[PDB]
């Protein structure tokens, strides 16, 4: 498990590795988040699963660093936290 | 023979009253406020004009002095209603509808700067829709450069025909002094509120369910598209009225009944002025294609 | 086509002024003033430009220049009278009639502000007859919103005919600039005052021997009256004309030669405008009863 | 039927922009601008706005963004000329002949202060031709009492049709805020330096060969002359121009191309905005007596 | 002599007896005036006797004192330094 | 050498002495000037020729005291650094 620290400042304190959902789609999982910590600050919290960024969509920790390698001014994650969808926003 | 604001404002003047409040280390403050019900001596004020009072009075311009009560206040929009005890040969404003004005139409500002006494000051509507101060909870305001200090809070903004169209809130001013920009609620939501405190003593805000940020272009240029203006949609909280109507999040609102937006506060005041109960259209845009939602609105 | 103030200011900016003033560590100080004499070059300013100068030169806003004299002055009122040395094809003002004024009339500030030059700003009438500001002895100022900043003592103020009907006398601002306050004396108390000065070279000034302090709401409801503005007089000093006439302490004032008083302040200075030996009736109200009484005035 | 400046601002609005910079410790300003060529996205703004930025963006107050280019710039008159990348269906303003002003004309400043949006003041023009404010080599401004604060450099000054009269520049002020003292660079010499940036990427001034002072009312009291304003020459630089007209030292200026001059700075604005090798007419006034000369300028 | 700030602090400074007028009317004979005193400040002076407090007469200082207990807004004080009237505003 | 200070303080640090032009003609050549005194400010150099005081024609040191005890406004003069003609 990387931790996002490296792929990008905002991500600091969230535990990411490569999971599943509950169906079986491909998503990045979040393992733990450090109080306080910017991804805290986002409102990443535990087990949360990552879908997609803007239009597209991650299915490891290395696709996730290949979108994010560009550095985009805003992300957008699709998220999934429950059986419904919510988007988050940061810089 | 020459041109004069003079014949109209002889008529209007009586409405506009000072407002002077006494409380606690005691405390001594001067607003303004417009005479709405002069039957029933109804007065509309700022809502930090009574904040912490014990004792409020009214000075009407011809120095008869009366003695008011709080009937209700509203801290998010700053609007607060007092009623004069046995009230005797009042006058009343009249109300406008501040949905027709424009940028560059002539107004009147009344009030009570300084402790001087009433005082009436001239300019035009500098900018309409006006957010974003960190002032309230609610803002839509308008802005205009007519001179606006220190105790001309709660007083009236007036057209030519003498007609109310807003109640002054706010200034933005470097040194403590007026250099031009003012700031006033719009007399349709100061009148909405005001009937909600005289019908229930407290107001019943509605609201969508749905949580959201301000559009612009850098998102436009995110997501490939053409509209700047607007709102993002984030969250849809379980079970709210757009929960039930279809409304997802990344969705972007640009009408609200058939009226476009130019901001989310905007919305946000527009939603807040709505009884819960009524049945609201919402003009979206989801992925690049338009639809036409109704909501139903719930209760705070 | 347009419209515009352009066509009779053409034709009035000649007749004001500006005033240097050298005196003494040495000060230079600079003002305007407004010419009321062409023929013989008299000249209308504010007594704290000249108070304490050495030396006072006139500046026309074509460039030419003059030496000045100091005809007189009046301390009380801030009004004084300069005349011109060898004057030639000097325009002078027209003056209007300032008991007519209202709120609402359209006004022009012309002056010369932080040693700039020649300037005119615009704005409207805001109120009438203000005192309090701890000024002057006698307070009876027009209320304006035009720009006027330090150096605009001693210039005009004018109605949109282009006929003066103030003199700038002062402002209200935390941080020293305009903040749209600002004060005049009325052209009638100036021109008595110009005329005086002019036929004697000092003022005659008229006393009623009436002590008395500014009537409020409080007072009115501790001997159960009516009326809530006026004058309260307390004393009544012996061998006066006034208690000739039958004035005894504790009645109070309501008209000065039937035109209703709005203050104290404003009866102190109109009474002392009047000349010694003039007749006046005064509105009295005693025990709940009126009466009409008339008084000659004694001098200072 | 109301009046109103609403109908002839809804049409002229979009021609003004908003001015984003971004430069170098980082720092970002703000400012306006006046689209003056909408084919090719020609912009006009203030030359102290755009100076050190690496960044240059435009907004419009539709909210569409866009990135700019500067062309040229002009340091002693203060004006910049930028170019709008991609430009897509945008209006243009119109400009006047700002040689007919007068004083008492109204005026309309649109611009951005303090970043709110865009904003609407009113006015009327106090004077022409100021300078000696020691902020840029070439003043020739006209003054304003309209309200201009931070962030309105660059913006718009026009008359009641909705056409350009000036680019406002600089403000007066005590404490930081506007106290109704405003100057704009009047438009016939910003046109002029316009076209002069987009033909050539530079300006061409010219220059007579004189070095002089202003002439005041006592050098003329010491030399028995009747004039007190224009110019007084002291040397004449050898092989220049007007050498070769016969210019001599101690002659009066007084009229150029026969409209008289009320300055030295006038003059020299004026002669810096002809083109070299153009010839003028100088009306000379040596020992009393009035001469006509021609003159060819030559290059700075 | 009685105190006069028990009666009310408005007329601290002063020293008061139950005193008579020179046509015998009986009232409020100011006897002590305290120089820098709220009295003094008002413009109380010697051997001045109240005959008024507001729109009533005061005979004595009970009186003056059952008036003052109401606490009114202001005080309205005929005296009668000389054979006059003068007010007071308290 | 004639001190230009008592003459007026307006030329301190000029040395003055009478002198004759080029071609023969009557007035004052500037010794020296100081560097940073009022002569220097003023425009003053070194072995100019004051030949005019207003509109007025000077010849001597004398003729400057005289014209110059009267303390007018501003004085303007003529002068003649090289072949050509004020301050």
């Amino acid at each position: 498990s990387a931790s996002a620290e490296m792929i990008t400042p905002a991500l600091e304190g969230a535990t990411l590795s490569d999971g599943q959902l509950k169906d079986g789609g491909k998503g990045i999982k979040i393992d733990e988040v450090v109080k306080g910590s910017p991804a805290a600050q986002a409102g990443l919290q535990k087990d949360d699963v990552i879908i997609g960024v803007n239009r597209d969509r991650v299915n490891s920790i290395a696709e996730m660093r290949k979108v994010l390698a560009a550095k985009p001014a805003i992300i957008a994650l699709q998220i999934v936290r429950g059986n419904e969808s919510i988007y988050l926003l940061m810089r």
